[PDB]
């Protein structure tokens, strides 16, 4: 009977968005129930494309609880081989916030039309609970946003102006990056990027897809301007959050004190540390790059704070490591270790999506190949540095979650939106899967309810 | 883990998903689910996923096909979403989706093709090359031969009452007409697709039969609707029993002329049968002095020897006729009613079933509305007898059976808000083994078929 597998398991209930099931929905691993779902398009939302998620802290989640998930849309829907018909997709971008309130899912607003910023990349929730932040990477805005009044703190753009306007080397030979602080130039404070409003690029860089731009598969009205934001990860001691840029390979570290950038850190093995940031004007400032090595894919904080990683993908697929231990200044952040193996010289598989145990000394990476490799999770010692095992999961492998007990990795793979999809459960002690449960879902995500500040740590607010 | 799945077999479970729009087909040998598809990524802007059949694959993980339909219209505004649409799509899609080891595809729109849009339970015929579906808004039900997507019979269901107070539309009795339909659109179609036929604007939910006669259901004929609810099929061959939620009838038909041939009555305390008389070459009729209760599900033991008809609502039980003579549906007789102290409320509803393969027993869910525990009767199909109630979830649906006999699997499915899952059941204990987690309001399951004989324990010969 699974409920031995269950109780062993412990009361934590999993969130799940659907990606191209349009759904959203939680999950009891106590029981194997499903508490509740949502179906975008009942609403009508006609392109739901449920893309990222992040949950607050509820002391007691079975009675409710909170999270904010959000969609893309436009030519999104084109880019998965589903052989759909539609020539008008919805446009999307949506950022719901939703609430279980102990029996079923409210949709209690949608803080993309409040606002004015429809942005379709990952969601984070800040370290205390109270805030949250979206990217995107086709528009390549980012904001941090106010759970309680949903109204925004702060609002970036970032641009890449290449060094060769040459597509297949606008990356490759550098560029300098500008980053903005917005402001908003509608009527209530509002901004004007609802929908495809802001897309540089006309639909997203899929997973192991940042070469496509380069090589000529993406169309858009300004390619050799993006830089591909994907994700605001925050220090769990507080004060600063990292940017990521999927393309630059950099990892924009900010003040959010202040709201300005202060470092840049550059992924590929053999670049240096960082990059300085310079202030250009009261709501501008610039990067410039000689080049770039390689893009990158995921970033986070270890538990404690004092460990950053940033997966440097494609052209290098690797684990690098900054000392973080420096809490005052990020401008003394430096690489300490890098993570390789002689299975990963290939363009695939990309270390991605992450998980620390809490306390530290393990971190779970998920190993994305396209079809048909099966997909899976490297394990890796977060004291030496060092891969200690890689388990094969299933077809198109996406993040991370983790039981605040440490017992349990949960993860999700989503077949490409087409084949295989399931949720993972892996044993942190024996390293082994125990099972898999079944889902409809091209999740590209998943969150463990957290309880508590200190479960954050562990959660989509320190890592993705 | 690996433990608990062992136990189950090679048997891959298909749900819909109602309100998700979603369908998919789940490994229960390894937890994996193999494939799903999202109506609304093809540009179905109202995929009410509803009911389905699956038809026999000599291997179905490298390959099967199945149909599954859509509601569409003011179906979307009957189960509480707080959704602001003002115009929902049309729906009452009947797609043929095909499983090629890796994925599904969407073969063809059979609703688009033929003109007839029904969305109501799919059924498998006993020799898996043809199916039928129903529909309790427009009464209208079809068989259609797979190979060439074509309707074989389409029939148009009414009722006339004796009284036309809406009250007491049903229970002071009536005339219930059964006409053969004829295309009338160019190239053969029929001119029902979308809501085109409804005579109310949306589906009679589950536990709401009354709904209509208490005025709570808008519609151009509501006095008129008989609500078609499925085609069910005797194993043996020859009949299918067309069940009328609203008259509380099961209509049995012989498929080799295609003329209905007696009328099953549910009601505890009614006749076993009414009379069918034909009144023109293509309209027969049912006279009704009155109608004591609707009812539910109907279905045919894996033998053919028993049919069961639900009550509902005005009287809650399983209704049992001996069906044992195949060769003269007239002589179908009452035979035996299982009834509960704990039924004699509005609810539980018994409601859909499934049988062991040895016809030894048949499990029967039991549905109420929120927030009561809804759960699965388990009968003794020898004796007649209640042998236990399990309590599984809110908002029971169907339930499907491996074709060893070993496990039950059914769904229950939150009223589309709340709590939902797959259950399974070991039916030699008789207990739980486990809930899967599901997003999924299903109002269906099936396993996929391996051969014919499946099919007498899959939806063919039972809803
Ligand atoms: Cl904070
Ligand atoms: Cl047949
Ligand atoms: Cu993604
Ligand atoms: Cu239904």
């Amino acid at each position: 009977k699974i409920e031995e597998f269950y109780a062993q398991f412990g009361k934590y209930i999993l969130l799940v968005p659907g990606k191209f099931t349009g759904t959203v929905a939680a999950h009891d691993l106590s029981t194997g129930r499903t508490l509740a779902w949502l179906a975008g398009w009942n609403y009508g939302d006609t392109n739901p494309i449920m893309h990222h998620m992040a949950a607050f802290p509820s002391p007691d989640p079975y009675k409710g609880f909170e999270f904010i998930v959000n969609t893309q849309g436009g030519k999104n829907l084109f880019i998965y081989g589903i052989p759909t018909t539609v020539k008008e997709p919805g446009e999307g971008f949506n950022i719901y916030r939703v609430r279980y309130d102990g029996t079923k899912f409210n949709l209690v607003s949608n803080i993309a039309e409040k606002t004015g910023l429809g942005l379709g990349v990952h969601v984070t929730a800040t370290p205390d609970g109270k805030g949250f932040a979206v990217a995107d990477g086709q528009k390549d805005i980012f904001a941090e946003f106010d759970l309680a009044t949903e109204s925004v703190r702060t609002a970036f753009l970032v641009d890449w102006k290449p060094n060769n306007s040459d597509l297949k080397r606008a990356w490759l030979e550098g560029g300098t990056m500008t980053i903005t602080r917005l402001k908003p130039t509608l009527p209530g404070g509002k901004y004007d990027y609802t929908g495809t409003k802001g897309c540089k690029i006309d639909w997203e860089l899929v997973p192991g897809g940042e070469l496509f731009l380069e090589e000529g598969k993406v169309t858009g009205t300004r390619q050799t301007n993006v830089v591909a934001l994907d994700a605001f990860v925050y220090d769990p001691r507080g004060r600063w959050g990292a940017l990521s840029a999927r393309l630059p390979g950099v990892a924009i570290i900010f003040d959010r004190q202040d709201w300005e950038p202060v470092v840049a850190l550059v992924g590929a093995k053999g670049e240096p540390s960082s990059l300085p940031v310079k202030k250009v004007a009261s709501d501008t400032w610039e990067i410039k790059m000689d080049k770039v090595v390689t893009p990158a894919h995921q970033a986070g904080f270890s538990p404690d704070g004092k460990n950053f990683l940033f997966m440097n993908g494609v052209r290098q697929n690797n684990i690098m490591v900054w000392d973080t231990s420096n809490h005052a200044d990020p401008t003394k952040w430096t690489k300490k270790a890098v993570v390789e193996d002689p299975g990963w010289r290939g363009s695939y598989p990309n270390t991605f999506h992450m998980v620390f145990t809490p306390d530290g000394r393990k971190v779970y990476v998920t190993l994305w190949w396209p079809s048909p490799t099966p997909n899976g999770i490297a394990v890796v010692d977060a004291r030496n540095w060092k891969l200690l095992k890689s388990v094969d999961i299933g077809p198109d492998m996406h993040t991370l979650a983790i039981t605040y007990d440490g017992k349990y990795v949960v993860g999700v793979f989503s077949g490409y939106q087409k084949t295989a999809s399931g949720i993972v459960i892996m044993d942190t002690k024996s390293d082994e899967v125990v099972g898999i449960l079944p889902s409809v879902g091209g999740h590209h995500d998943c969150v463990i309810v957290p309880k508590t500040v200190e479960d954050l740590r562990c959660s989509r607010c320190t890592t993705t």
